[PDB]
């Protein structure tokens, strides 16, 4: 057994592995998501997690061979994890390890911020911004899933380019800056006015603004972690690690939308295990779209070993 | 037929009485409430722009709430964007209710607005329910009395704040239920809440006393604001009525449909009201504007009939 440890407080380059009805699992791939960053750099403390704490996502097998991946509140960056089933689920057979990795806390958290939290509706209008972000591209995945009107943000030419190849659903008129506020002039033309139901929302200080005065009446603004009343609007501060019966039916969404095809993993850019530090380092850069992912061990051509 | 203006923006001493949707009923009434927007416009501190109903009325945006009769003197209590300080409005029939007929006209007038409120907030916007735990701030205050009786009705565990013991003793009385655990302090309420939730917090908050208010809250707890975050994964509503009152939707009926059923299962009770005559409109807005009354602040337009 090993685990990550950042052996120096706040140094991405120490960044080492180090030898020492629950389920135990031997871990394949473990992803990096962004709250390993704030731990690791120490602008997170470890007492704000509900020895090391690197790691919530993981694919790989259980004791029986058979593959899964899962959400745990902290170690995933190891070789074994113990975990609740709650917080399983099988990896489809169309898709590799590599990949089922990238797939529980973005589809967690953007069923739980669009289904259990804002209750969207098919045929709803929604905005999500930054779309080629984890978490937007889950939930743009779930809004089109349900029919709803997309729109969404992006940071550079080459993420719309990546959208419209991964959603071909989405038209011109889908995309919008999340560099500027210009997005707000463009929702308001396409809804004719009247704004959007929902705002999954990322952004800061100005394009928050923005977004607020982006809802229709009744609209709800989904944060993950005058006008307001005038519009009867509800704010949604989102956090999924809390978690760690309302879960259940998160559990529940993910599983059906892993059967229905509405789930599919991130692309990733894959690190061996002997380079975590550079994963990190790449990772802290967020120069990739979707995932990146730690090679602990690699895939059998095996479906179950 | 007159209505109510400030003929000076600012100056409560220049209210007086001034002479003058296709389905609209013409109604005439017999009392006029005064609520919170009234004394803001009247004393200046809101301007008429941050009204909606500024589309809706070309002179005065005094009263949103009256008790009457409709054109075939059934006895009606409804609300109005602007306008209800007068001897009759003109209103969509979406935003009329029948009065019961063990109620006078004169309380039937502190219903429409409170009730309202405390509906759309608990349940449409905070979707209460049975069994959940609500911290309800200002019970006394009108809308808080609705929202007591709301979630009572559902069985709700209600904590309140009060301003003293007299309305302590106000809301002990029109709420039986209502133990000693059920008071604290809105002047000391949060060490109460959380001694007495097990450190658990409530699902509800009704409400500036935000960070401890919004510390009450139980993780997933909702705060309804009446026109750690992330830790606790907390939903905040803003809540305005006034932006229904413009013209009618299916958002609007929800909540009519609420306030009917509620007045037929004996929850929806009318307030305590303080009688002004119509003649005495500008001590009735003084009076409001100190505020040492419990309940509702009404204007006698006419007199019922005996
Ligand atoms: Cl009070
Ligand atoms: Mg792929
Ligand atoms: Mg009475
Ligand atoms: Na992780």
């Amino acid at each position: 057994h090993a685990f990550v440890s950042t052996l120096t407080r706040g140094d991405l380059s120490s960044i080492r592995w180090v030898c020492s009805g629950a389920q135990l699992c031997t871990v394949y791939y473990a992803s990096l998501n962004f709250r390993d960053i704030m731990l690791a750099t120490g602008k997170l403390s470890p007492d704000a997690i509900p020895d090391s704490l690197l790691g919530m996502e993981f694919s790989g097998r259980d004791a029986s061979g058979k593959r899964v991946m899962g959400l745990v509140p902290a170690k995933g960056l190891a070789t074994s994890v113990l975990l609740s089933p709650d917080f399983l689920w099988d990896v489809p057979s169309n898709w590799t390890l590599e990949e089922a990795a990238s797939v529980p806390v973005v589809y967690s958290t953007a069923y739980y911020a669009l289904v259990v939290r804002g209750r969207v509706r098919p045929g709803e209008t929604l905005l999500i911004h930054s779309g080629s972000g984890g978490v937007g591209q889950a939930a743009i995945a779930i809004a089109l899933s349900l029919g709803c009107r997309v729109f969404t943000t992006v940071g550079s030419a080459e993420k719309r380019a990546y959208l419209q190849a991964r959603f071909p659903q989405l038209d011109s008129t889908s995309f919008a800056n999340s560099r500027d506020t210009s997005f707000e002039q463009h929702v308001l033309w396409h809804t004719g006015g009247k704004g959007v139901d929902l705002v999954l929302n990322s952004l800061a200080e100005e394009k928050l603004q923005a977004s607020v005065r982006c809802l229709a009446t009744h609209g709800r603004f989904l944060e993950i972690g005058m006008a307001i009343f005038l519009k009867n609007v509800t704010f949604h501060g989102v956090l999924l690690d809390a978690f760690f019966a309302d879960w259940r039916e998160v559990w529940a969404l993910v599983q059906a939308g892993i059967r229905d095809g509405v789930v599919r993993p991130l692309k990733c850019t894959v690190f061996h295990g002997a380079q975590v530090e550079d994963a990190f380092r790449y990772m802290a850069q967020g120069k990739h779209i979707g995932k990146v992912v730690v090679q602990v061990l690699a895939e059998e051509p095996e479906a179950v070993l």
